[PDB]
DNA sequence: CCATCAGTGTACTAGGACCCGAAAATTGAGTTACAGAAGTAACTGGTATACTCTGGTTTCTCTTCA
């Protein structure tokens, strides 16, 4: 088996390809605005900390 | 006439909740220790909203000088 998956050969549970559901496709749009926000925010969040212990 | 191009008649998936039972885990009582923390169960002040005469007031005729 160790053998077998170093060559690369995709077991079958890695080419085990589902359609993207319309949910999904929105979850997807939502969590990336989601996840985009904490990104940006984390920085000042950080900063506005940093003064107040200041 | 051999190209092309919807429909069709199905088992075979794809999500999509949902259920059925089993097995493991817990709860619960019983004891007896142990220390300390919750968790009510109790008496005992403390200060305000009505409250009840009361002290003053107010004309209104009169009192007392003047």
């Amino acid at each position: 088996t160790r053998e077998k998956a170093a060559q690369g050969i995709k077991a079958f549970e890695e080419l085990l390809v589902t359609k993207w559901k319309n949910w999904e496709k929105a979850l997807l749009r939502k969590s990336v605005v989601s996840d985009r926000l904490q990104r940006l925010l984390q920085p000042k969040l950080l900063k506005l900390e940093y003064l107040h212990q200041k």
